[PDB]
RNA sequence: AGAUGGUAAGGGCCCACGGUGGAUGCCUCGGCACCCGAGCCGAUGAAGGACGUGGCUACCUGCGAUAAGCCAGGGGG
């Protein structure tokens, strides 16, 4: 993911709420599965998706908790 | 009658070249000594581990299902 892509995940997250971070990680921990599963069958050339999406959750989680902190 | 040399199955000494082996010199990622600096960690779960963790990963390192990494400040270019 670009650098610049990842700044805008994070201003675009910490607008979020918990109930809507939390649906939205169950999203793109769904859309590795599926990465995981083309993996597994030689069909995902593009294999940083994996890394990417991976982060992305991390990102995600990551801010979750920041809001739930205070 | 007499007398003496070429035999090398193999062996010995010497010379040349190799094989084996890893001495010696040079080298140093490491070690050693002293001196200075610094000196506690843990139920907010330590020390130390197990198992995991990479698109393909045996091991080591790193890391913990957010898993060779997440957020932020500083540094750097
Ligand atoms: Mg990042
Ligand atoms: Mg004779
Ligand atoms: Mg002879
Ligand atoms: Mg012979
Ligand atoms: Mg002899
Ligand atoms: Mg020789
Ligand atoms: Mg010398
Ligand atoms: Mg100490
Ligand atoms: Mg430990
Ligand atoms: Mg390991
Ligand atoms: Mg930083
Ligand atoms: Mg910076």
């Amino acid at each position: 993911m670009k650098l610049s892509e990842v700044r805008k995940q994070l201003e675009e997250a910490r607008k979020l709420s918990p109930v809507e971070l939390e649906k939205l990680v169950r999203e793109k921990k769904r859309e590795l599965m599926e990465l995981r599963f083309q993996a597994s069958i030689g069909q995902l050339s593009q294999n940083h998706k994996i890394r990417d999406l991976k982060r992305q959750i991390a990102r995600l989680l990551t801010v979750l908790n920041e809001k739930r902190r205070q």
